[PDB]
């Protein structure tokens, strides 16, 4: 395993430039995209094959894709992703 990682990002135009899956059947909330040139991009950390393990605190392990969805909208301005790379899983998922 790879040890979990705080990255914060600032929420921008395009909000904070990812997309998600998972978030059903066992299966964690991933990164599955990353805009060029958004904020989880610059960050230079996040990428494709993270799980999503809290959002501001709120814990996304068990949560579904809507749950994810809405508690990154709700983050506000400045939000702390704490993401553990798993490209195992993920490519197993996806």
């Amino acid at each position: 395993p790879r040890e979990p990682r705080r990255i914060v990002i600032h929420r921008g135009s395009t909000g904070l430039g990812f997309n998600i899956v998972g978030g059903e059947d066992g299966e964690g909330i991933f990164i599955s995209f990353i805009l060029a040139g958004g904020p989880a991009d610059l960050s230079g950390e996040l990428r494709k094959g993270d799980q999503i393990l809290s959002v501001n605190g709120v814990d996304l392990r068990n949560a579904s894709h809507e749950q994810a969805a809405i508690a990154l909208k709700n983050a506000g301005q400045t939000v702390t992703i704490i993401a553990q790379y798993k490209p195992e899983e993920y490519s197993r998922f996806e």
